[PDB]
């Protein structure tokens, strides 16, 4: 049996990475490539809606919408769950992962309280694997999950210990089905590390919960796509694997029929697969 759904949503502040950033992960780059940071490129890119890393509006700009909230997006493209980016050239510039985001967010209060009624969401960690996989990063897979939910319980903690009470947190994504994962044969090692951050987190965050008083509600995105991808047809989807628009090696020609396909690029989901997302996101809140 379904419990009450939680209290209406009027205000979000939104933390993460590339499946939320809204457009600054373009301010920035454009501001670093404007004073000549080493390395700087333009992101997200040319093949890309108004700055997101897709065809459209990310998740969590979905879910303002649904529940009737302005949104403040603090995501950064490259997020990780620490203080930096995928992007290594950017901490000369801003510390750009979720426990930089906090930082910034605490530091602009400008002498105001934090709203205690404002949602608080937070969605990272993919970023920590693709960057330990690019990169030869030499952490064992469980030692690097058990990194990215030790630093976002503390970015949650730090969060309510500056005055937020409402939290919604997003688990992993079955990174296991990014095609630059397919393509990197590098399936099984997605799977193991989406599997030990979503063991650990959801345990981590109910003791905070409780301790603090917190409303924190768990989304479950694995089991989200796993029942889009079981039955595709139902919400529309024809191609779960070939992103719409190719970009490696280099960029060719989008898909004619992008609302039919799962993946944007070899990364991210399209507009579809955000719009039913944050249309999930949003069930466990009343309008
Ligand atoms: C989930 C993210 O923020 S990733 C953006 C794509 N990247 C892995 C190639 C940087």
């Amino acid at each position: 049996h379904t419990s009450p759904l939680l209290a209406p949503v009027r205000q979000i502040h939104a933390f993460g990475d590339s499946y939320s950033d809204n457009g600054e992960s373009q301010r920035l780059t454009r501001e670093m490539l404007a004073k000549g940071i080493a390395g700087a490129q333009a992101l997200p890119g040319e093949v890309y809606w108004q700055g997101r890393w897709s065809n459209g509006p990310t998740a969590v700009e979905v879910l303002a919408r649904q529940l009737g909230a302005q949104l403040a997006d603090h995501a950064v493209g490259g997020a990780k769950s620490g203080a930096d980016n995928y992007y290594g050239w950017m901490s000369a510039y801003r510390h750009t992962g979720l426990a930089g985001q906090v930082d910034a967010y605490l530091a602009t209060l400008d002498g105001k309280p934090v709203d205690g009624q404002a949602l608080h969401f937070i969605f990272v960690s993919a970023a920590d694997f693709f960057e330990h996989e690019d990169f030869a990063g030499e952490q064992p897979l469980e030692q690097l999950a058990g990194s990215s939910v030790a630093n976002i319980r503390a970015a949650v903690q730090r969060l309510g210990e500056a005055g937020a009470r409402r939290f919604l947190v997003v688990s992993s994504t079955d990174l296991s089905v990014v095609p630059a994962v397919v393509a990197g044969n590098r399936v099984e090692r997605a799977q193991r590390y989406l599997q030990a951050v979503n063991a650990s987190l959801p345990i981590q965050l109910a003791a905070l919960r409780k301790t603090r008083g917190l409303e924190l509600s768990w989304f479950d995105h694995l089991t989200f796509s796993r029942h889009l991808r079981r039955n595709p047809a139902r919400y529309g989807l024809v191609e779960l694997d070939a992103p719409c628009q190719p970009t490696q090696p280099s960029v060719r020609p989008a898909c004619a029929n992008p609302d039919q396909y799962y993946f944007w690029d070899e990364w991210h989901p399209t507009r579809r697969v955000h719009q039913l997302a944050g249309e999930a996101m949003a069930a466990r809140y009343a309008r």
